[PDB]
């Protein structure tokens, strides 16, 4: 059938919320009240791919936008991008293997990890206003989830 989305935002577990970064990257900030709406909202799309009870293989692009995360190599290790797609063709079941993150849930949290990267996990500091990144300590790797309408 189609592939099968939900719209949702996240936030790390010291509650910064994830904006766009100018146009291909993502930053972490503390953010309430009517500054919320700056919030990226994502399209999870859940692809094929290896599955746990508790590992979950997704795809995360920009609702009603053909952008989506990826995990490119840069400088010789695993890095996070956003990166253009074919909106005529995506979301898809059979996302490329760099799009691709299992979801994990440990200890009431979220963490996404890279398929294409095995333990390397998308990331913010605990500094305000920096980008979000691919991280394999002081950096956070925990996020909630909030589904949206
Ligand atoms: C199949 O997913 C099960 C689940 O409980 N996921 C989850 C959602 C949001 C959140 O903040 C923490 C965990």
């Amino acid at each position: 059938a189609p592939v099968r989305s939900l719209n949702c935002t996240l936030r790390d577990s010291q509650q910064k919320s994830l904006v766009m970064s100018g146009p291909y990257e993502l930053k972490a900030l503390h953010l309430q009240g009517q500054d919320m709406e700056q919030q990226v909202v994502f399209s999870m799309s859940f692809v094929q791919g290896e599955e746990s009870n508790d590992k979950i293989p997704v795809a995360l692009g920009l609702k009603e936008k053909n952008l989506y995360l990826s995990c490119v190599l840069k400088d010789d290790k695993p890095t996070l991008q956003l990166e253009s797609v074919d909106p005529k063709n995506y979301p898809k079941k059979k996302m490329e293997k760099r799009f691709v993150f299992n979801k994990i849930e440990i200890n009431n949290k979220l963490e996404f990890e890279s398929a294409q990267f095995p333990n390397w996990y998308i990331s913010t500091s605990q500094a305000e206003n920096m980008p979000v990144f691919l991280g394999g300590g002081q950096d956070i790797t925990d996020f909630t989830m909030q589904f949206v309408s």
